[PDB]
DNA sequence: GGGCATGCCCGGGCATGCCC
DNA sequence: GGGCATGCCCGGGCATGCCC
């Protein structure tokens, strides 16, 4: 059995999709999302709100899981972990991705694949709104030595029922950096000029 | 009975064929496939994704075997092994080909032919995709002294049922090297100018 | 009592001084010493030869101690350590400075000051030469996150008798980096243009 | 105590010096010596005759020892060994340097420094000649992967009495290669043009 | 002996954490 | 927000085992 989780978008029978909030591109804005690149640019240990959108309401007991994988083919089979520095200085210190502001968060270390994930219960949007927001946190920069070490990652968000069935899957690239607005504008300019 | 395994393409009743991802020809790209040559150019100990495509779904318990053989007639009967340097510094150290990212990988040392092979279970593409990707690893350069020693090899991929029936066979040439982009462009140029 | 060791040059009654071998300024030469800056530029985990010169021969049992301290006033009281990444992947893993090629090397963790040092016996130059060379090793880049973190250090070399009397002291600045030739030429140019 | 043996020439009270025979510079001559570079160019596993010259006859029981060390500073503390390939395919297989045609040859693995050496008894030149020749053999190319790996070496010849006293020391650089005449002419031309 | 292929050295230059 | 320093990617090119 493969230890590499799928990243292919699966909107599923519930119409599962992600949403992200517009940001305003200061050089060091705390987070900013590029629709053209399907890529979040954000700062380490700071809030990265992700919206959950569904056409049909999931069944009770549905869970929302987040997992990071390296985007490039030569690194895909390597588990994404926190670097030794940020690990040394609740959430186990080896986990890259945290969820803030949720009382039912669980951190999994898969017994077979060794991959990390963080799971919270799915809550339908309150009577009166269109989506559900999760406050994620990335605890390393993409550049961290001994961790992501300048390798781009994807975050895989899966909607799963209590029985474990995959109900939906979406993914976005993440670049954790000191200056999200600068790096977003640079990669988007490179895309237009040399893409 | 012959100890030289067949390399002849046998697409079989299941329409078995291999696929490879386009790469972009940097001089030292980690892997790049040449369709004109049916030849993978890749770097040692780095991921080499190979796609499995089928027209019909194989029965349960189907396995996928990979095995290296020397391409040239005068070397065909010699077992392809890891060189002593890379052998010394679950995969046995003598095996050239490894599979990354699979929990059910098996390494075989044939009791009679002494040939090495690595086997994983066949998994059908997930509901929502067209092929299955295996992450292969070549643990020597083609040039390694005491190993391949600058001799070209073929990788033979066989689809086999649990009973051992050959369901399909495909093969591609491999050149493991420091600069796959350079060597691919050089051989393709030699093919055009002097082939 | 102060836990900050002295860096002031004390050539002493034995005429103790340090020497360094000229290098040739390739961009990524493994080590190169700048006399104008009294500064070694070297690569991590690679040999950095340091010459011991004396006018008078030290008594038997003399020892040679090396110790790193931060050069800048605001960091001087912080112990120089290996960063967590290089620590994790006879020399204790927390020590920045190692000595290669000596059978009588000792690594000290000071019980009171917590500072690290590495000591070898002093050997007089062999009948027929002018100095004694010690092969030092710096196990982090100056830029290492969670370690030196881009802060310049000094290496303090003390000649001590077996009783612990300070016989001599010398020091040089160290910049461990990927391209010692580039960084040396850049700092020397900044010194000339704006020093 | 240092584990790096001295390479400094010590002609000593017996006037100890090496001699080498003129060769004639075919591209692949089996061995050829460059006086300008004090450097032997030779082929692997082939005879490399070295002459021993003395002004005064050594005492009975004098021994002749040969030992290889890396010439460059960043490799000097590493023991010079045979590569895994030539080790796998009398003299222990890990030893680079052998002596041919001598019935009293000894191979030492130093218990403390781990360095290899090969020793034969010193014989004075027969009544009627000026020097004594030893037939050395280098069992790897300088290029061998996992061995010298393209790093230049020195051979240190020491004349020692039976008690262990150093009587004399000389050294020459060695380049073991397929084409000694080509590589000698190339390095000598580079010396004139860019030295 | 002439010349090719290939592992790796080499300097130019990019990206990114952080000083200013 | 502008700009510097630095680890490392990148293509040019050298050296060397071996084919011819
Ligand atoms: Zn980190
Ligand atoms: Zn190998
Ligand atoms: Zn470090
Ligand atoms: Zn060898």
């Amino acid at each position: 059995s493969s230890s590499v989780p799928s990243q292919k978008t699966y909107q599923g029978s519930y119409g599962f999709r992600l949403g992200f909030l517009h940001s305003g591109t200061a050089k060091s804005v705390t987070c900013t999302y590029s629709p053209a690149l399907n890529k979040m640019f954000c700062q380490l240990a700071k809030t990265c709100p992700v919206q959950l959108w569904v056409d049909s309401t999931p069944p009770p007991g549905t869970r929302v899981r987040a997992m990071a994988i390296y985007k490039q083919s030569q690194h895909m089979t390597e588990v994404v972990r926190r670097c030794p520095h940020h690990e040394r200085c609740l959430a186990p210190p080896q986990h890259l991705i945290r969820v803030e502001g949720n009382l039912r968060v669980e951190y999994l270390d898969d017994r077979n694949t060794f991959r990390h994930s963080v799971v919270v219960p799915y809550e339908p949007p309150e009577v009166g709104s269109d989506c559900t927001t999760i406050h994620y946190n990335y605890m390393c920069n993409s550049s961290c030595m001994g961790g992501m070490n300048r390798r781009p990652i994807l975050t895989i968000i899966t909607l799963e029922d209590s029985s474990g069935n995959l109900l939906g899957r979406n993914s976005f690239e993440v670049h954790v950096c000191a200056c999200p607005g600068r790096d977003r504008r640079t990669e988007e300019e490179n895309l237009r000029k040399k893409g």
